[PDB]
C-alpha cells in the first residue's frame, strides 16, 4: 500500500463567464458557531442544519473571486491572511497556484471590511498586492477606518474588526492606492458596484457581465446556506443593520431568480457559485455543475 | 494586461471517512446527449434539465474513488484512458497529483466494465497498475469477456464496449491478477461488495465503512442527477435490464436516505459525493460541504 497523504487539492476553481475568466480562490475554512450568531433560537438553527446533514459548529468556506476581463485583473475580497487563525490565509497561495502573481492584480474590490475579507491585503508590513488600487464604498471606509468609532467600539470583537480594517487598508490609503466609490458605480469595463448596505454600512455587491452572462458577487449578503436560503429573513448579530440586510438579501435573491443568472458569496461552500430558484417561502441554491476549462 | 490562464485545478477531492482517506479522482468530463439516451421523451428530459439550469448535451463527470484504509490502497473504477476520446483519461494524472503512484495501488474494484470505468486499467500495452489485483463480480466478467456476446453485439458501440472490456481486463487475467467475487462479499476489511445488478449484469456497489462512517460507491446506479433523483424510475438505453436498475436505484436511495450516510457515483458532478433525503416521489441529493483535510 502507501501512507495516507491527507492534503486537500489547491483551492481554486476556474469558470468561464462570457469572455471573462473567473477563479474562485479559497482562503481556507473555519468552524463557526452559527447557532449562536444567527438571530433565532439555537434549536431552530439546529433543525435547519440537520435538514442539510449539517451540525454546528459549521465548517464555513472563506472565498475571494478573481476576474480576468482580458484587459484587467480584478480581485474581489482577499481573505483573512493571519487575522482569523491558522485555518485561513490560503488565498495568496491559491492565487499563485491558479497561475497568477500578486503583482499582476490591477484592482481589488472589497465587499466590506470585515477581517476575513481585508486581511489578505497585507503580508506583514508589505502590501500584498503592490500594484493594485483598492476600491470600496465610501461609507465602508468612513465607518471602519474611523479612530473615534474604534475608540467607542463596544466589545473586543468589534475593536478587533476596526483594528484589522485599519491595519489592512491604511497602508494602501497612505500609498495613494485607495479609491472609494459611492453607491452604484461602473468600475472597470464589465464590473459594476451595486450598493447592498446592511451587513456593514457600506457593504457592496459586485456584478460581473460579459457576452450576456452575469455573475453577482454578493459578499456576505448570505452567511449560512442551510438557513438563509429557506428563510432569507434570518440575520446575525454581526450584521450592522438587520432589517436592511434582510431587505437587500431578498432583493438579490429575487433578482437572481427572475434573471436566471449566477451568484456567488464568500461563505457559501467553496467555490460558492450557483443559480437561484424561488421556491415556497424562500429560495433554493443550485451550485454550478463541475465544468472543465481549457485554453482558448 | 495579464493573460488568462484557462486551466482547471487538479481533479482530486480529499475527504476523511472515519480513519480512511477517500480521494475522488476526476477522469475528466464529457458532453453527453442524455436527452437521446434516457428512456423518456426528449422534451421531458430537456425541461427537467432546464429546472436545474442545464441543457443537453450535458457535460458529465467521470470519477473514480481511491480508498486508503491505512493498510491497503484500493481504487474503485479507473476512468476511460483514451477509449472515450480526448476529454477523458485524466484519472492517472490526478492520482499522481493526489500524491500516489500507480504502483502503490493494491486492489482495483470495478463497479462494472463499461469503457469509462475499465479503460484506465491499461496504458498502451502495459498494465497501468502493475501490482494491483482487479476484482469485479463474476457475472460482470463473464458477460463482457464473452467472445460470443461480442460476436452477437448489434452495432459498433456495443462491439466497442466488449472490445474495450477485453483489451482492458484480459492483460490482468493473463497475469493472474483478476480475482472475481460473487454477489455480496466482504473484500478487504472496511470495504464490501454489494450486488446492484441491472445497469450491467454484474454491476456492483462498494460500501466503505470506518469508525461508524459509511460511504456507498454506487457506480452507475445513477447517470443524470437532474432527472433520476426526482424520478428514479427513468432508465437509459445503456442499462442492460431497465426494471432491475430502477429497483436497485430505488433500493440504494431509500437505504441511504434511511441511514443518513454518504453516497457517491461516477457521473454525479465531481466529486460526486453527498447525502440523500426522500422528497415527494423521489429524492434530493445534498453534495458534501467543502471541507479541508490536513
Ligand atoms: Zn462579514
Ligand atoms: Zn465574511
Ligand atoms: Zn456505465
Ligand atoms: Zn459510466
Amino acid at each position: 500500500a502507501a501512507p495516507q497523504v491527507r492534503t486537500s487539492a489547491p483551492g481554486y476553481y476556474r469558470m468561464l463567464l462570457g469572455d471573462f475568466e473567473i477563479t474562485a480562490l479559497s482562503d481556507g475554512t473555519v468552524a463557526l458557531p452559527v447557532d449562536k450568531r444567527l438571530n433565532q433560537p439555537a434549536p431552530k438553527t439546529q433543525s435547519a442544519l440537520a435538514k442539510s446533514f449539517q451540525k454546528a459548529p459549521l465548517e464555513t468556506s472563506v472565498t475571494g473571486y478573481l476576474v480576468n476581463t482580458g484587459s484587467k485583473l480584478v480581485l474581489v475580497d482577499t481573505g483573512a491572511a493571519g487575522l482569523f487563525g491558522p485555518t485561513l490565509g490560503r488565498l495568496l497561495a491559491n492565487l499563485k497556484a491558479a497561475g497568477y502573481q500578486p503583482e499582476q492584480v490591477d484592482e481589488i474590490y472589497l465587499t466590506h471590511m470585515h477581517p476575513d475579507h481585508v486581511g489578505g491585503l497585507m503580508v506583514g508590513e508589505q502590501l500584498a498586492f503592490p500594484n493594485a488600487v483598492v476600491r470600496a464604498d465610501q461609507k465602508e471606509a468612513d465607518f471602519w477606518l474611523s479612530q473615534t468609532n474604534l475608540d467607542k467600539a463596544p466589545d473586543d470583537e468589534s475593536k478587533g474588526f476596526f483594528k484589522g480594517a485599519m491595519a489592512s487598508l491604511n497602508p494602501y490609503v497612505k500609498a495613494g492606492k485607495f479609491k472609494p466609490f459611492s453607491g452604484n458605480t461602473d468600475l472597470v469595463p464589465g464590473i459594476k458596484a451595486l450598493a447592498s448596505h446592511g451587513h456593514t454600512p457600506g457593504h457592496t455587491t459586485y456584478v460581473v457581465e460579459s457576452q450576456g452572462q452575469k455573475l453577482a458577487l454578493l459578499g456576505d449578503l448570505i452567511l449560512v446556506a442551510a438557513v438563509q436560503f429557506d428563510d432569507p429573513s434570518v440575520t446575525t448579530d454581526l450584521d450592522s443593520d438587520s432589517k436592511a440586510v434582510a431587505v437587500e438579501r431578498k432583493k438579490a435573491f429575487a433578482d437572481a431568480a427572475k434573471g436566471g443568472y449566477l451568484i456567488a458569496a464568500s461563505h457559501l461552500p467553496f467555490p460558492g457559485i450557483g443559480h437561484i430558484r424561488a421556491e415556497g417561502k424562500g429560495y433554493r441554491f443550485v451550485p454550478v455543475n463541475y465544468s472543465v476549462v481549457n485554453a482558448a
